[PDB]
């Protein structure tokens, strides 16, 4: 119903003829009756009622913050109530006061400088933008232009600007309130009058942010970390439920619906959310995606997401309305109980998150390759793994906030946002230059930390303005290689991700690969493992070489034996990690950590105090462990062998190397995983010796595709089995013997 | 133990300075007294024993072709034997009679031109080499002068010239005996004398035969159809044991062992062998792969190559010496009938072979899309389908001799070679020409005939020389898109092959694809069904489009009904399509044969009736279907249903054909497949309904890769399924409802 027409090259709807358009349209004006006597959305009415009054004076904060604005009160309450009753009841008069009320306040309301200050200046536009919709019939041609003019004045004091030409479209606070809500917004309700404002508005939002947006939605994630998918993915999700509104339909690539399923998977027994990206901790309240679970599920009419919307049925007072205008009622909800144990995120991501049931006894684990980086809240984690039971055995390391201050401190530019505060792999050029020129918006550096790992890509640690700039530039940091899940996709044995993160890196490195291989064992005991074996290939043998594996706790050293407890809020997770490779001959295993070494970063400490009362756990970490070659060579071989069970559990499994013919592998208790020896493409025969008593699951992977013949003891035991192109990879069981492999 | 020197950027091995390393080195010599005591090899001696008599003057043929020779009789068996016991014994002068019983004859033979002589030239060569080498040490050296001298003279004879510059390395005659066995041989003899000889053949194996074979070698085919086959790979494998015995290990992709697993899928219970590019039939006698099986099964250890050499134990003469020293008697055999019921050829074939069993009830069916050509003996048959039951039914049309001629006939240039002799797509330009100049060897023609089929590729229809050629020119023919089988590897019920062939043709298209769907019904009245999904694009929409399908017997048509069935030779199987894309209003069905239109090309029949005593079952074929559109359009699609079973079988199943959203499927017996209505990737949700009692086996094709949501009567059904990269396909059971899927 509504027209679409090319603008320079790029498709686009043209707002229609009609009011209202914003929100809604005169086909869903007698449906509010009904929601009105849904008793399910009379308390979010009676909710409103009670936002008409306005601040007690003995309330309102020195520093009138973006939070005091979001919690909405008093005048603009009032006058979008009263809007809103101008929109069922076409009583003159009542659209007649709520034009009155506004349009002094609104042409003539100052803002002071303070925290994310745009946010209330957009919602203080948006009031403006339901008045003018929904009571333009009312409207005079005088009050018309004062609304206009009050709304570019408005519009000029955003971050973004008027022109909105400044900022990012992928990222930042230009991937927020502002375009996505705030000016689409009041572009759709003045276009007649004004059509220069959605034109830019939505001209934008479809150049550049919907083009971004579409490209990496297929692949069912979200790039800014496990705290800023709100206000991201909710922004992302006003577009959706605008556009649609007006009239043009679902402009989003339908994968959108899937998006927040990771932070299902993500959700661990104690109401908190596994960490990645710009976070921060806490153990008191479960962590929520109110927002974007309601927006979403609502919309697709998805009963998962719908699920995690009722945990928490509360969204902040300046969002009630949209909850009344388009929260689904009648939707049913479901628990994520029966979605399979793992699942796979693929271009541009890479990203597997492996479970072991969704009850309080869940392993949660997450492998990761990254083949882009978008930067801002995202963090050089290619490569890193993350591990969860009873407690963050394996964790992604830091905090977003503490002494060292907010997204600017001299702790986010030299340890979190960094390779060194993962689970990933380090590589020490003394020479090497990081050039973070353009991070942040103030306490701007030039340089930054030298950890020894990935590059900072974009004009010196800075994201692109839009994919067209991004696909041109150096944010490209790997490429997905091999992936799958064990035999049945809904409880699977295995779950394979490999990645080669060599562009991630600087000249420094010729090759860096690296396989994951998490095991559900399906035991009691010990219920998971997982195998990680990585290639590195220095460009100058003199480069030292670190694994690292971060905890909270300090790590117990035995050998070739790391230990890891939870002993502390409850948990009592453990993790042990059997290092394989480089030989006993060749590790040399060392700890660092504890006060004054717990953000350690090569000569200084970066140190970041929790604030008072907050992450009770110290899931920032206080210590990691460094594996190391003591040969300096161009070329090593990481291997190493972590299993999971509770802190109780004394006798864990025998990890045994398997040493074969162009193959390198993995034995405990009935699982054999074989890698190539070189982790290239095994395209010729093979073999290996296995000893044990009873069944095996096999999985061989790094083979080329294609038919594969299996002998055990010079006998045929499989004659013709088929590796797949996706895993490169042969499953199947057999028992112990001496097998061959031919191709 | 040899030295390998580079020769012009490829590495070739050096002759081991000592003697003999001839088929065998020194270490081998003592176990000839072993293989001599062998109960089974000493009727293999006993033979050649026989071959030293001469041939009765009556018998003698005086015109005499390669047969005369190859059926090796008197001197030459003679020397080889003297030269044998000379290894044995190292009694002085029978190394002496060895040599002067050969070197005047060498000297001074003569070769009448006659049908394919230069094996015969070659053999002497051979039996030359033979006394050179394993006699070395009794040579004088003005003898070795002579002998050098005598083997230029008669290399010189050889199409292949010497220098070998002449004719083809990947088909040809020099893809057979000539360099493979012959020149190599010599050269490998008289390397310390005249290197050059060496230098240039296995210069030319090495830079050329080796390189072709490697390339194609790991998808386990060859290209050359189902009777050349025999000659073709032999010679490969002849050069595997010759370079092997003088110790250069296996200089060929080890893959080589199962390329004979293909012969081994396509065997018939009559004992043929499906048909596939250049073949003739019998009933008579069966095909065995005798020597193939003998040299792959003996050096790979291949119980199932060795099974199908003892079905027929019997060598051809000249190759009795080579059995006696290379045939491994101990290793053991087995039959097929534990082998996957379906296999997959990749890269650069694409084709898949399918069954039902291994036995006299199963359906055996093969589908192509060939992503190159190699000419010479193989067809223009991008797309072709093949189906045997109880007899051939769906067919692969013509025959290479008979009453037309040989190679060079009209049949072949003008139907058997050609798409219109396969169950392939035609589409017609009235001005298109296939030039064929190149073509064969005698009797060359400029044109051939306008069939509405695929490009005669190369320069005049004639094969590259080697690799290098064949990228760099026009003998691409198609790109695999998708393929798999399933669920299970043994016994799929399902088997999955698409293609995009487009290249196969002319410009006169801009876009064809086709997919196979071949279903092992896993049912008592109807084994099998087989479906065919075409898009076809023509350049100009008046360009008349046909779908194919040749049988035996004359096919009745009734409605959108096809009935083939046999009823001679024993044959009793039925085939049945249903027509359900062009529909009614925009389909004519039309059969064309009987005599005078067996071979009909738009204007002329090009006859070919069988040679007297021969293809007793008529396999050549009679008959043909054509579907065309009713209407002139650019675009077109052909879905078509075959069902497989007895011909007294009289209710088969209903085939119904789904009309969804963005997808178009078949519903017959338990079995539910769809694909893309474009045949291009669905990357949206779609749907359909299904009505039915039971449950169905649902396959999904054309599918984007990732994680899909399927959901019935608007419920979840399964939360999360994966379509993989190899296949775009989903496979779930489920029960009637309205079907949405959701990416
Ligand atoms: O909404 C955000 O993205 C966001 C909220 C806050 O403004 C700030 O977090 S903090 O209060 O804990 O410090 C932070 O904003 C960043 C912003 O993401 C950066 N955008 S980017 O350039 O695209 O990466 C940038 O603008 O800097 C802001 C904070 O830096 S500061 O103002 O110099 O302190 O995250
Ligand atoms: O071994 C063969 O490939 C082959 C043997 C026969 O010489 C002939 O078969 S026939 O007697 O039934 O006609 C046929 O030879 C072909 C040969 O394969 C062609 N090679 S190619 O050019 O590389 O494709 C070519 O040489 O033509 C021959 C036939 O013409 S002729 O030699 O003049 O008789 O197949
Ligand atoms: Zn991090
Ligand atoms: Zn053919």
């Amino acid at each position: 119903d509504v027209v679409w027409k090319d603008v320079d090259g790029v498709s686009m709807p043209i707002p229609p003829k009609t009011h209202p358009r914003l929100y809604l349209r005169e086909q869903q004006v007698p449906d509010l009756k009904n929601r009105m006597n849904d008793p399910k959305l009379k308390k979010v009415w009676a909710d409103m009622i009670k936002m008409q009054e306005d601040w007690k004076p003995a309330d309102i904060p020195e520093v009138k913050d973006f939070r005091f604005y979001f919690n909405q009160k008093g005048l603009t309450v009032r006058v979008e109530l009263m809007a809103l009753n101008y929109l069922m009841t076409k009583d003159p008069k009542v659209g007649r006061e709520a034009i009155t009320s506004i349009i002094d306040t609104l042409e003539t309301a100052t803002f002071k400088p303070a925290g994310d200050i745009s946010r209330g200046i957009g919602l203080f536009m948006v009031t403006g933008a339901i008045v003018y919709d929904w009571c333009y019939d009312q409207l005079k041609p005088e009050e018309k232009t004062r609304f206009v003019k009050a709304f570019v004045r408005l519009a000029k004091m955003l971050e973004c600007g008027y022109p909105p030409v400044k900022d990012k479209s992928i990222v930042g606070h230009a991937s927020e309130w502002m375009i996505m809500r705030d000016l689409l917004s009041v572009g759709i309700a003045i276009y007649d009058e004004f059509p220069e404002m959605y034109n830019l508005a939505a001209g934008r939002f479809f150049k550049e942010h919907l083009v971004a947006r579409n490209w990496f939605y297929p692949s069912h994630n979200y790039h800014q970390g496990m705290s800023y998918l709100n206000v991201r993915f909710t922004n992302d999700l006003f577009a959706l439920w605008i556009l649609d509104r007006m009239g043009a339909g679902n402009v989003f690539n339908p994968g959108q619906q899937f998006i927040l399923y990771d932070a299902i998977y993500k959700r661990r027994p104690d109401g908190q959310i596994l960490a990645g990206g710009d976070v921060d901790y806490s153990r008191k309240k479960p962590k929520y995606y109110t927002m974007p679970a309601l927006l979403a599920g609502s919309y697709y009419k998805d009963e998962y997401l719908n699920y995690e919307f009722l945990k928490d049925p509360n969204v902040e007072p300046h969002c009630k309305l949209f909850e009344f205008l388009w929260r689904d009622t009648q939707l049913g909800s479901r628990k994520p109980d029966d979605l399979p144990l793992s699942r796979y995120s693929g271009s541009p991501f890479g990203w597997m998150i492996a479970r072991t049931g969704w009850g309080p006894e869940s392993v949660i684990a997450e492998m990761k390759v990254n083949e882009y980086s978008f930067l801002n809240h995202q963090h050089q984690d290619a490569g890193a793994f993350q591990i969860y039971y009873k407690g963050p055995l394996a964790i992604d390391a830091g905090s977003y906030t503490g002494s060292s201050g907010g997204y600017n401190s001299p702790h986010n530019k030299n340890f979190f946002k960094r390779t060194i505060a993962h689970n990933s792999l380090l590589i020490y050029d003394p020479k090497e230059t990081f050039s973070s020129s353009g991070y942040g918006g103030s306490d701007h550096t030039d340089f930054a930390a030298n950890d020894g790992g990935q590059r900072l890509p974009g004009k010196g640690w800075i994201a692109p303005r839009d994919l067209k700039e991004m696909l041109a530039g150096d944010f490209r940091t790997g490429k997905i290689l091999a992936q799958g899940f064990g035999p049945d996709n809904q409880t699977p044995d295995y779950t394979y991700l490999k990645g080669d993160i060599t562009a991630a890196y600087s000249a420094k490195v010729k090759e860096v690969k690296r396989s994951f291989l998490f095991l559900n064992l399906k035991d009691a005991k010990v219920p998971a493992a997982m195998i990680v074996f990585d290639k590195v290939v220095a460009s100058n043998p003199d480069f030292k070489k670190f694994w690292l594996l971060h905890s909270i706790e300090q790590p117990e050293i035995k050998g070739n034996q790391i230990t890891i407890k939870r002993t502390k809020n409850g948990d009592s997770g453990m993790l042990v990690n059997t290092a394989l490779l480089p030989d006993a001959a060749n590790s040399n295993i060392t700890s660092i950590g504890g006060k004054g070494k717990d953000f350690w970063v090569f000569g200084t400490n970066y140190t970041n105090d929790p604030k008072p009362g907050t992450d009770e756990a110290l899931e920032r970490g206080e210590w990691r462990v460094e594996i190391t070659p003591k040969k300096a060579a161009a070329e090593d071989y990481y291997l190493n062998v972590i299993q999971i069970a509770d802190n109780t559990q004394q006798k864990l499994h025998e990890v045994k190397r398997i040493d074969g013919d162009k193959v390198v592998g993995v034995q405990l208790a009935d699982r054999i995983v074989t890698f190539s020896k070189t982790s290239e493409t095994v395209d010729r025969p093979f073999g290996f010796s296995v000893v044990g008593k009873g069944t095996f699951k096999f999985v061989m992977t790094d083979l080329l595709p294609g038919t594969w013949q299996v002998l055990k003891d010079g006998k045929i035991l499989y004659p013709a089995l088929s590796a797949k192109g996706d895993d490169g990879a042969l499953y199947f069981e057999g028992t112990e013997g001496t097998y061959r492999f031919l191709r």
